[PDB]
RNA sequence: AGAAAUCCGUCUUUCAUUGACGGAACAGAGCAAGCAGGGUGACAUUAUU
DNA sequence: GCCGCTTTCTT
DNA sequence: AATAATGTCACCCTGCTTGCTCTGTTGAAAGCGGC
DNA sequence: ACCCA
């Protein structure tokens, strides 16, 4: 089979005023239209009935509740605009069991107990279908024969039965002449009969076809027009009389589609109230119209049926983390752990839920065992498990909670204590949740067939400048209501550069003129010679280089063969291409010579692509059933030129410290002229000078881009207790660090580290406006304050977001870029990539859920899986649990292989942070990536000839004044390594080192430590090359 | 069928009228968190008397 | 063959 | 025994901000009559 | 576990 891909392209529509009339008025109508066929739709689908919903979920391998099906289209969450029926959430089970005929499901009541927005009520839909059949004054009975028609030939949506696009305006209100059912459905089950008792199975299609040939009285020329009286598309019976005789024959297939055939066409389509609807719809939009009347249904259809879908999963979902709840309802811990608030720990006024993360989790039982362990004095095993739960991620522990938790582990187990936080935090979630309203929504309208095919152009080229426009040739409603086409031109240089320019090349063919997919433009030159408006140039560029591709009989045309192009506007104006294209053959099983690729995501460092082959001979791997070989890896890079000189926006740090002596100079001449406030205990105001601050940020001397940022920490901290008055030189200090130079607004490339300076300038700005208005408790500020006092600075806060919101988005498009480009140079058809990574919850940091909210590592996933199939690249999402220590082609070949990370540290710079990372893995006695932690430190103190250190790092703890210091490490790695710049190998968390049994990474070279041969590998390609040999799903398998 | 138009964006103490470059889109609903001030309440380190 | 309409299609 | 610096953790508030998921859409393929 | 001082 053929796969295929949509990109698309979209500009604003130029209409002169004339056809804007025009344009604006048809597009009213459609909506106008849509918003009657929303209403009248949800009437109809009120009117299912159980039978309806169980012939259109028969089929279907797993099974459905028709009930919930039901319900979910007689009972919608609404807005004003289709609410009809108001029905009180109190009455909804009554009336449901009313409907139904039978006591509510369990997910139905879980349905109708969920929370609903504030401008949403409930609808009862089947007292709307009710109304709507006294309203076209036909019988009930009638509209439910007429709806049982409809939701079998597929014109609606029903449950898992999708609609067959619009074919309910042809179906329902076609003028024209309909097939001859009789006739297919006896020829198809004749020969059905033929087919099912055969003595012998033929392997070829050729016996079948004369069969089917002989029960139709047909030769293969006059088939079709025996079978299906030469209208309509090509029905599977006629592709498979069409067929090479020679082609091997599928009965299982057949017999399928033949039973699919007989089931679809055994009734007529005999309307009761036909007439009545076509005048209702033609009274209440416009005469009738197919194309304007299938527009508004779809827009409706669409709207009512996604929100119905996802309550049905919703109700399902909800039942389910009910059923949990209920689960873990001990009731007597539950109130015991929430009598904490009521007991004489909690000494604050404010409540809150008591979740799992509050009590170290799981680890709450070592506390426990310790109580039993060492009861009477608790208190330092408590201390001893919240200092072992320090995490820059994890949130640590409430101590009044343990300690109050302590007064009662004798009736209330870790277990229970554990369960009645779950069940709080879980309670608390299912309270919240809401059910989905159906709305109308704003999507827009597509012409079929609206875009003038390229060759076909007008083109008003002159030899200087080419016609950029391209022209739509709409069909528009005048206000007489007649129809007629207009021609409306728009401009998009993309859409003219990739497709719409006329190219003239005789052997470039190409599917769109882009690099990415093989094409460049030829550059400019002193002879080009574009003189436009300024806010036209880079476009005007863009034209230029076509012009030049045209003159020089390089530019390609396109090999993609359209012949229409539908597109899709709305009501302002916007215009949207889409352009579906083949990619070419849905690819098999790996086979010997197929690439394929795993990519790791960090935060502060790049990037990483491993690249691999099956192979004939060589590395067996288990978990691939096959044998494969290391190709490659990489950093994943996008790269610019200024001038010569290469930058990679995804990383780059900007100048380093002695390079922006003058920018830091500036900002330390403005610091010594403030100080910093701040009030203490008992209210007093402290003061300090505020240029120590600013010597400490220098004293490491950090590249532009942290310096922005911490001094951006520096000026909101000035900021703070200012008075009006000197919030106004502070604001030519804030609006000259912002604008000027080095300023975010100037600099700043899309690492993340820029990206957290841009979000700390917003801060400053955000602390000056809470500062100017006396921000309080009890005086809450606002957005209209904030720019009646200052507008220009609140400006400033929208465009630092929006700087930060382009940033964001360019920076996943060229990651995804990048990585496509190294497996289009090297032919990987596979690429296989973590869809497990964190976003943020309540049981982290916030610093790190900030981060991570810049990190985007789900957006570069699915921007990966967006651009992928564009190619024919098969993209698998793989979970990330223990990518990054599981060793290369040993972890589950046969059994599971995991190594601690490594940092390359010079011995002169070993402080007291790596005496701490040592200490704390040394104890790091526990499951998980511990162990191997653990493990790296005893290999370190054996391969250093440093046992004897050991117990001198168990005892170290950040407060001790007894602690081993830092210089006797050193100078024992300085004895044996023989200087102070010798590398030592530590073993830390998050470390850029991995110590590989193979070599599994590009550059990497091979050492003996602690009397092993290792590969020292960066530790990020050696994650990607995890994530390639990774073959079990996300979930499970 | 009407000569205009950056389709939307990125980088650089380099801002470019020949600098180097990147992108399927859209709708609604729902979920998750962040920030600035202001408050509460634990702990730790410094020192001291 | 184009344009604009119809219909059926289980790929 | 405290008081106070300075610093790290958590938990509230009002009003603003963004990332991500769900369920979809942007039709396919043939013949007709009038040009 | 991914993410990192
Ligand atoms: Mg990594």
């Amino acid at each position: 089979s053929m796969s295929s891909a949509i990109k698309s392209y979209k500009s604003v529509l130029r209409p002169n005023e004339r056809k804007n009339q025009l344009l604006k008025s048809t597009i009213q109508c459609l909506e106008d239209g849509s918003a009657f066929f929303f209403k009248m739709l949800q009437g109809l689908f009120g009117g299912i009935t159980p039978e309806i919903v169980r012939f259109s979920t028969e089929q279907e391998k797993q099974q459905q509740d028709i009930a919930l099906w039901c319900a979910v289209n007689w009972f919608r969450p609404v807005s004003q605009d289709s609410l009809t029926h108001t029905i009180a959430s109190d009455n909804l089970v009554e009336k449901f069991e009313e409907y139904y005929g039978g006591t509510a499901s369990d997910a139905i009541k879980q349905y109708f107990s969920a929370s609903i927005g504030e401008s949403y009520y409930w609808n009862d839909c089947r007292q709307q279908y009710y109304d709507l059949c006294r309203e076209l004054g036909v019988e009930v009975s009638d509209l439910t024969h007429d709806l049982e028609i409809l939701c079998r030939e597929k014109c609606l949506a029903v449950a898992t039965e999708s609609n067959q696009n619009n074919s309910i305006i042809s179906v329902l209100f076609g003028t024209g002449e309909k097939e001859d059912r009789s006739v297919k459905l006896r020829i198809t089950k004749k020969i059905l009969e033929a087919i099912s008792n055969l003595k012998e199975i033929p392997k070829n299609v050729a016996p079948i076809q004369e069969i089917i040939l002989n029960v139709a009285k047909a030769t293969k020329e006059t088939f079709r027009q025996v079978y299906a009286g030469n209208l309509g598309a090509p029905s599977t019976l006629e592709k498979f009389i069409a067929k090479d005789g020679q082609k091997e024959f599928d009965l299982k297939k057949l017999q399928t589609d033949l039973k699919k055939v007989i089931r679809g066409k055994s009734k007529e389509r005999d309307w009761c109230c036909q007439e009545e609807l076509r005048s209702y719809v033609e009274q209440n939009t416009i005469q009738y119209d197919l194309w304007a009347w299938g527009e508004m249904f779809n827009k409706a259809h669409t709207a009512l049926k996604i929100k119905s879908t996802r309550n049905y999963n919703f109700a399902k979902q909800r039942l389910e983390q009910f059923k949990e709840i209920q689960s873990l309802n001990n009731l007597l811990v539950v109130k015991k752990l929430n009598d904490f608030f009521d007991s004489e720990f909690f000494s604050g006024e404010e409540t809150y839920t008591i979740c799992v993360h509050h009590l170290g989790g799981k680890d709450l039982s070592k506390l426990y065992k310790a109580w039993e362990d060492d009861p009477a004095d608790p208190e330092n095993a408590i201390v001893v498990l919240c200092d072992d739960l320090k995490n820059n991620f994890k949130k640590e522990p409430i101590r009044n909670i343990l300690r109050y938790i302590f007064t009662i582990r004798q009736e209330c187990s870790a277990q229970d204590i554990l369960a009645a936080a779950k069940y709080n935090q879980q309670l608390d979630r299912y309270k919240s949740q809401k059910a989905n309203p159906s709305v109308l929504g704003n999507q827009g309208f597509t012409w079929t067939n609206a875009v003038i095919l390229p060759e076909k152009a007008q083109r008003n080229d002159r030899p200087n400048s080419l016609d950029l426009r391209i022209w739509l040739y709409l069909k528009l409603r005048h206000p007489d209501g007649r129809w007629k086409k207009h021609h409306i031109p728009f401009y998009d240089t993309r859409f003219f550069q990739e497709i719409y320019a006329a190219g003239n090349s005789p052997v470039d063919t190409c599917q769109f003129r882009t690099p990415r997919f093989g094409y460049h433009l030829p550059k400019l030159t002193d002879q080009t010679a574009i003189r436009v408006n300024k806010k036209h140039v880079k476009a005007a560029k863009t034209e230029a280089r076509i012009r030049l591709a045209i003159q020089q009989g390089t530019l390609p045309v396109s090999n993609l063969k359209i012949t229409e192009i539908s597109a899709t506007i709305n009501s302002k104006g916007q215009v949207r291409i889409p352009v579906k294209f083949d990619v070419g053959r849905q690819k098999g099983t790996l086979q010997i010579g197929d690439r394929f690729c795993g990519y790791d995501q960090n935060q502060t460092a790049s990037h990483a692509y491993s690249l691999w082959e099956v192979v004939k001979e060589g590395q067996y791997h288990k978990e691939l059933g096959c044998f494969v070989r290391f190709i490659s890896s990489g950093d994943i890079v996008s790269i610019t030129e200024n001038r010569g000189n290469q930058f990679d926006q995804l990383s780059y740090e900007g100048l380093a410290y002695p390079q922006y002596a003058d920018w830091r100079k500036k900002a330390s001449k403005f610091v010594s002229l403030w100080q910093i406030t701040k009030k203490n205990k008992k209210k007093e105001i402290v003061t300090v000078e505020a240029k120590e601050k600013f010597d400490a940020i220098c004293k490491y001397q950090p590249r532009l881009y942290k310096f922005n940022k911490e001094y951006a920490y520096l000026l909101r901290d000035i900021v703070r207790g200012k008075s009006l008055v000197e919030l106004q030189q502070i604001r030519q200090e804030i609006f000259r660090f912002i604008e000027q130079d080095c300023g975010v607004t100037r600099l700043g490339s899309l690492s993340l580290s820029t990206l957290e300076t841009v979000k700390a300038v917003k801060g400053i700005i955000y602390s000056y406006f809470s500062t100017a208005l006396n921000a309080s408790k009890n005086n809450p500020i606002s957005d209209e304050q904030r720019k009646e006092f200052d507008p220009e600075l609140f400006a400033l806060l929208e465009k630092l977001e929006l700087i930060r919101t382009r940033k964001k988005k360019q920076k996943v498009e060229r990651i995804a870029n990048s990585l496509i480009q190294t497996c289009l140079e090297n032919n990987i058809k596979f690429i296989r990539g973590a869809g497990d990574l964190s976003t943020t919850n309540n049981a982290t940091k916030k610093k790190a859920n900030s981060r991570s909210m810049d990190w985007l590592a789900r957006g570069v996933f699915n921007k990966i899986r967006q651009l992928a199939p564009m190619h024919n690249i098969t993209l698998f999402g793989c979970g990330s649990l223990y990518t990054s220590h599981q060793d290369p082609l040993v972890h589950r070949n046969p059994d599971k292989a995991m190594k601690c990370r490594w940092a390359a540290i010079p011995v002169k710079d070993i402080g007291d942070w790596v005496l701490r990372k040592l200490s704390q893995n040394l104890r790091a006695k526990n499951i998980g990536t511990g162990e191997y932690y653990h493990q790296g430190v005893k290999e370190f103190l054996s391969h250093y000839e440093l046992q004897d250190l050991e117990e001198e790092l168990l005892k170290w703890r950040s407060d001790r004044k007894s602690n081993i210091p830092c210089w006797v490490l050193q100078n024992r790695l300085a004895e044996k390594l023989g200087n102070k710049e010798a590398v030592v190998y530590i073993p830390v968390r998050g470390g850029r080192i991995y110590f590989a049994t193979h070599k599994v990474a590009t550059g990497a070279v091979s050492i003996v430590f602690d009397q092993k041969q290792v590969w020292v590998c960066n530790a990020d390609h050696v994650a990607a090359a995890n994530i390639a040999l990774t073959v079990k799903g996300i979930g499970e398998q």
